[PDB]
């Protein structure tokens, strides 16, 4: 049987900001016998409610509870929706490895990669050029995305080796001679590339950057080729950013990406510049959303207020409600008249 | 265009006709319209014609490797223009390192080769592939995520990163290899035990590490239907015990990686009777010589010699890579071109 039909209505919906709709069709989606998720199907009747009844917009979604423990357990296979093409092939990715196990689809990360990079679509004498995403692979869903992007972008996709589960065990044991020696690794693959070959952009995180700069060699040679710096993480520092983007590298494009592997998504900020207060971060709505809680409370805080993150994935491939993200942020509106709200200044949670 | 001209050159590896193989492909890759702009830029300074003085793939011996290109060579130059438009090249890297692109179709050929016996061996196993192997850079995840699609489930993987472990063991750091070591196979671990995994890649430390924890153990015998063992540094006697006495009911077997040749070949089934660890290559896009270390001449059969590598297909041309391996080089054969392996050993 073909769903292709009921696939376009939901893209679509999404695309005219029909939001409510939107989750009408994909509570139908995912808790029908011919279209949904063995996983879903299988968690109907342990729900308080009924949630093709009692679910008509993303706030509503707020009556889910967060199912990630189930994640350790739950075959793969059980996640994927029924309903999608034979084609489809789903591909493992994880998080918190300790680990959670989901599935993600091509056609969704296309999906999401056509709206991370739409305005790209449209900003004059857009660059082109190979990128080197200095950035997990593997069971990361991050290294996919960025894969993905680089497609857009009219060069090749170049990689390094990171195993970030090891960064993270030694500094869990406190073995801060071992992160940093770790680091000077990843920063001689990323110099490797960047000084032979042709990289327009590159993907890295803070103190591996920090490092980077501290050589002439390589600040002469970004200088000359980089047209956009992609920085990712929740450790960036404003002030710095904003040094590095006048003081060293005018002429280069400085943007962040926040990820939420349990959304199986990246966040996009607006361009970092001398104009800017905060980063500012917004989320593929209505497939991401987001809601900040207060810490003590539970209830969503007033904007411009930090509270704990929470992100909703509901798409064609997948649902994930209601997911207490282990990060807090400002809460800010969302522009574009889109449900969700807008992310500032991620932090982890300390 | 260019369809029926690839189609070709695939029909001629299909049917062993390899003198029309690889003249059709020094074709290839020397035309001015389907050539790469690197063979084409190379072409000048060789001390021959490899349109006129090339026949067979014993005369691609006059060819030099050309891997030191491969570093600040552009990999948009290692792109022959025959390739159709819609085609999509992938970077890959090896040794501080070398450069070069693949392609899908490529990786699907190997595949499809490489489990041709999955089809022939008796009422397969399916399901889940957990490849605890480098992705990034590295083509050998590209080769195994390919092979998983075939075995009827999901592609599991781990973090790992081999350039670190080789970094930390030529610091003399036996300290960070051991705890590095451990970090992989608690992570191998927590998927054995927490997804249903059918096929595991991995190699000889790991899985030495991971036979030391019953449960795991436990786990491996009711789930692994296969293991495969990757490297250079394999001990064909650990390796029969395994398979007798702690996992009776999974097969084992040896791939020998060759990234320069943007490929694998794969060992027969490790068995009792096993007194070697024996393999072929996907002849004729890759194929293997074993050459004396002095004089560069091939070895007898049953010497060990130094291997080298040659791959020549549309996607791709890296003639007579030296490898830093020693094997026995052994008969090819049924039929094709290459000499097969036995025993690799690092040099």
């Amino acid at each position: 049987k073909d769903y292709s039909l009921e696939i376009d209505a939901v893209m679509k919906a999404a695309q005219i900001n029909d939001t409510n709709n939107f989750v009408q069709a994909l509570m139908r989606w995912h808790f029908s016998k011919e279209t949904g998720s063995p996983f879903w199907l299988g968690m109907r009747e342990q729900l308080n409610f009924d949630p093709i009844k009692d679910v008509k917009t993303i706030n509503d979604l707020r009556q889910f509870s967060d199912i990630s423990h189930c994640l350790r357990q739950e075959p793969v296979a059980n996640l994927v929706p029924q309903g999608l093409p034979a084609d489809s092939h789903p591909q493992v990715y994880e998080s918190g490895g300790a680990p959670k196990y989901v599935v993600a689809y091509d056609a969704w990360i296309e999906a999401l990669i056509s709206w991370r990079m739409s305005g790209y679509q449209h900003r004059p004498g857009r660059p082109s050029g190979n990128t080197l995403a200095a950035i997990p692979t593997g069971p990361h869903i991050v290294g996919a995305i960025n894969k993905e992007r680089a497609l857009r972008l009219g060069g090749m996709f170049f990689s390094i080796d990171i195993d970030p589960r090891w960064v993270k065990r030694s500094l869990s044991e406190g073995d801060t001679a071992t992160v940093r020696k770790y680091t000077h690794h990843l920063v001689d693959q990323v110099q490797n590339t960047l000084m032979n070959q042709d990289i327009r952009f590159l993907v890295t995180t803070p103190p591996v950057l920090r490092e980077l700069l501290k050589r002439p060699e390589v600040v002469l040679q970004m200088k000359q080729s980089l047209a956009q710096i992609t920085l990712g993480g929740t450790e960036l520092n404003l002030d710095e950013i904003k040094f590095i983007a006048s003081e060293i590298l005018p002429d280069c494009e400085f943007s962040a990406s926040y990820g939420s592997t349990s959304a199986l998504g990246v966040s996009r900020s607006l361009l970092i510049t001398s104009e800017s207060q905060q980063v500012i971060y917004d989320s593929f709505s209505p497939f991401i959303t987001y809601d900040v809680v207060d810490s003590i409370t539970a209830q969503t805080v007033e904007y411009g207020e930090r509270g704990n993150v929470i992100v909703t994935h509901l798409s064609p491939w997948a649902f994930y409600p209601r997911v207490a993200e282990r990060d807090t942020a400002i809460r800010l509106p969302g522009v574009s008249g889109f449900a969700g709200d807008r992310l500032a200044d991620i932090e982890p949670l300390k």
